[PDB]
């Protein structure tokens, strides 16, 4: 019927705008989330960072009130390897298999000489914080259902490349 | 009209198509929201502590020079109750009511022993940061429109559950 | 057609219902998204502040040890600036030229005197770590595609208020 | 012969006169002697005691360093026994045979008490000068031809005797 | 009789060669006292100033491990006046009377300036030991049968001269 | 005379007994004098080698505080030659001439090798008080009317010998 007919196009008219706003408004909800997600994921790397420089200026307080130390965490805030013998005291960095110094030294920043062993076990020593003055004097022998962070990151590309070709 | 007709039908599966590929898209923008939210709430509780312990170390280099001390938050980052006595020497803890002993000691992460309140002040007097050769000799005497977090991360679950039912 | 006009008066029935699902979806998201935001640009001032005092807790420590002191960034997590004059001694802030002073103190958090400029040689020692025994006594002479944070921040307001408009 | 008669009599009159110059010259020459050895007599035994404190210092000092103390002498300069077991830290101290603690307590000029043997170990680690941040917070277990000085002073004083009935 | 005559004679060159040997003797016995006095009264004042300088290092390390101090002698090794206010801290400096200033100030060997009385307390914080970072950073308030040694020595200078003018 | 004649043999009997109490008192005096002569003679080697301890006990504080050291005599309390090089820093220290080494070297009392000159900086610095953290740490590069004691001591010597002779 023609006023039916009228009805239905102005009703063209309607729903077509409609759901081309729902499109726009959902580009920009993933573009926001896009953006959110690297910002976050750089937070929980700088705070895993001063979270090592945290636990080092505790064991150099300790060592200047003359007592042991303590656990250290890696740059990405794992627990260092339950293989690996603990440290305590600089006799135990001293007796090190020069396999396990490279794992702590790759665990901490630290950027040490691939060929030149010579000081590795002082590098190790600072990373730690077994800075007083009774350690500098020391003088060590030779060598013998959850989703993840980028599980989702990936997810949000796919996303939108999804609902792109799809327009 | 018979064109008419078939235009209608091919719109039908033009417009069908188009609103379940906008709910594949919701579905799954709402799934990166519930994880985001619960990947920042632990950083907050990680900074919070991080925060507590970072006073500590400060208090702690305070008394190595022989200076009084300052205020120590709390597990997640909450000033102490204004009603507690402050404190800035082992002469504070030392007259402390027995009752905001527990409060401090609950405040602070410390683990104490329910029945034998032997050894609370030493328990609090290391959780504050009072560590010096003078305050190690100290001898205690004995006692005489905005929202939530919750609140949208349950909007993000009702959410969810009322998008899936009508589906 | 009679069957055929009902067929698609419960079409209606049907779909204006499904759009209205979509648009009280989406303005909830869309809440979820400013309140996440505000609470994320939260955490990151409270971690750059957190930067600053560890950087001069270690300087601290270092100075117990009798040893030089590093650099220290600013509240908003930025290196000071380039053309500035380092500083590792009292003596480097004892020649500085009473107007790199000022951008020092309001890099860090201090609140000066801007009429009685008599000590901020002292303020700018205690922000910056320089606190020992010998540091003490010291005796200043007097003066001579991506986003950022708040692009997007504004994007989710004006996208609300799009949105909104046309319902 | 008459002048050879009053040549002996006036020689008389100088003789005995001289011997009695000589006599009262060598009372007072050994007056001198006994004070001047009871006023030599006074600082060997200040100067052993002083040396027992210096010491003691060198030990506090090497403390705070974090390092291994050395010995130290009793009252009167002498090295403690050769029988009694080294000290170098508050480990050594704590296990002591209960019989060579008093000798050590009795050594170094410390008044203990002789039924209350609880806090003996501690008057002994403040005796050899182990007070640190390490040490004070240690918590120690339950007991399970040459003549010499008085040779001559007495040798005056039988001299002076000697001298006086002989007159 | 003649050989009775020659007996005596022999007798005089016998005896007076004898008198002459004594008083030699006793000349060079006196002359080694008198210096022998010298070289000890010169120990004493050295060991002396040695103990005033063996206390203030005391004070020292127990201020580097923040407790309070101790005593401290004069010069010439007599105990402060009983009269005065004992000194445990710098805030029992600031509280001095002004002429209780000049008698400390004078007991120990320091050298001030009668006339510019602004630093007197500072004189004395560092002669008594009272070097640490908070008492450096403190900011002092303006002010509202026996004989002795010489008489031993004066007896020796009359002994000699007595000696001297009966020969 | 007889009564005359026995008047003088009674005085034979009485003058020579006394010249030989004379004789016997010098000789036990002179002994007296030989032993305190030594006894006093060691006091002030010992307090001269505790007075090179004492300073350098002083160094050890001063350096814990972060602040320049002083000088410290040798052995046998004289000032170090003026012709050498003051010593305030490690700095100091690394640029000697070798030969300005030895003289600290053996004017202090270490006991060096002659022929293996590597550690000759590291013996000085310890010798000298610089034992700190940044101390330790440090990384020296290669090297490019009065008598006096002994006068008086031979004047008794001679006159024990000078008196023995004539009897």
């Amino acid at each position: 019927m023609d006023e039916w007919r009228k009805s239905t196009d102005e009703w063209r008219k309607s729903t077509d705008e409609r759901l081309e706003n729902l499109l726009n408004i959902v580009r920009e909800i993933l573009d926001v989330q896009r953006d959110m997600r690297n910002d976050l994921s750089n937070l929980t790397r700088k705070v895993d960072r001063m979270d090592m420089r945290l636990s080092r200026n505790n064991n150099m307080i300790m060592r200047s009130f003359a007592q042991p130390i303590t656990e250290v965490p890696f740059f990405n805030g794992d627990i260092p390897d339950p293989n690996l013998p603990r440290i305590t005291r600089i006799e135990d960095i001293d007796s090190l298999s020069e396999e396990n110094c490279t794992r702590y030294l790759k665990g901490y920043g630290v950027s040490y000489d691939e060929n030149d062993q010579s000081l590795w076990k002082r590098q190790l020593a600072k990373a730690v914080g077994l800075t007083a003055a009774y350690d500098e004097s020391y003088t060590f022998s030779p060598f013998s259902r959850v989703l993840s962070e980028t599980e989702q990151a990936e997810k949000i590309r796919r996303l939108q490349q999804q609902l792109d070709r799809f327009a």
